[PDB]
């Protein structure tokens, strides 16, 4: 092992686990598994070989981080056991062609920021890889971050300057803009390079004043996409922002929405 589920840490082996179905949107290979010892169904990611995700295994008490049960090693893989989620956000954007509603993106922002905040505070971590593949939603309305600390547009304006987490705030901005609208925020692209150019090159791709987004939403997104990184806000700051304040507070049935969007 070990598998730690439900407060107790257990010795375990991947072959000991019963394999059911395979997934997923996430691509994986991600597996659906059962741990005979406690009865729980879970998700196992299997990857090929050549780490310190110990932390996601230590972040059981943040409800916006996807729960990590434990890690397994072999000849070939490298198995990661985790709580099972419904899907990625990237998959949702494609699975519906259109944009994702602000009320959902609002709930998501709250979850995303509070998770990023926890990581920094509880374990002085900088997620880095903040983007729609890293935002998981479920049948039951939960929204969570994972894993791994292009990967191109999501690049901040700094972070490609001198060889010397506002970078994460940036990536948050980009994803939002991308997930709000329904198309990447740097549309016509000569991949990888033109993209990175524009980031440093043009003016931060704020939210269309055209589409019916609120002024708190457009304001959240704008502060995130602050080119000067120094005058860009910390998590402490965004958490006081009215977009977040509103969305901590506001009933939004993410559950039924997710369910319904699924049926397509």
């Amino acid at each position: 092992g070990y598998l730690t589920i439900g407060g107790q840490r257990y010795q375990a082996e991947i072959n000991d686990l019963e394999n059911l179905g395979e997934m997923g949107s996430g691509c994986g290979q991600v597996w659906k598994m059962r741990f005979r010892k406690t009865g729980h169904v879970i998700a196992v990611k299997q990857m090929r070989r050549s780490m310190d995700l110990d932390v996601v295994l230590k972040s059981h008490d943040c409800p916006y981080i996807v729960q990590c049960f434990g890690t397994f090693i072999t000849n070939t893989d490298v198995f990661i056991a985790m709580e099972l989620m419904g899907t990625c956000a990237e998959k949702l954007k494609k699975r519906m062609q259109g944009p994702i509603p602000e009320r959902i993106l609002g709930k998501m922002t709250v979850a995303i920021v509070k998770a990023l905040y926890y990581l920094k505070e509880k374990h002085g971590v900088i997620h880095r890889d903040v983007k729609p593949s890293n935002i998981l939603l479920d049948e039951r309305g939960q929204i969570k971050l994972c894993d791994f600390g292009g990967c191109a547009a999501y690049m901040a304006p700094e972070r490609i300057d001198p060889p010397d987490i506002r970078a994460d705030v940036w990536s948050l901005g980009i994803s939002l803009v991308e997930l709000a609208t329904g198309q990447f925020p740097y549309k016509n692209c000569k991949t990888d390079f033109e993209v990175l150019t524009k980031v440093l090159q043009e003016e931060p791709p704020l939210l269309p004043g055209h589409m019916g987004f609120s002024g708190d939403f457009q304001s959240f997104v704008k502060d995130c996409l602050t080119k000067d990184h120094r005058k860009r806000p910390k998590y402490n700051k965004l958490l006081e922002h009215s977009f977040i304040k509103r969305y901590e507070t506001l009933e939004v049935d993410v559950a039924s929405w997710f369910k319904d969007v699924m049926a397509k």
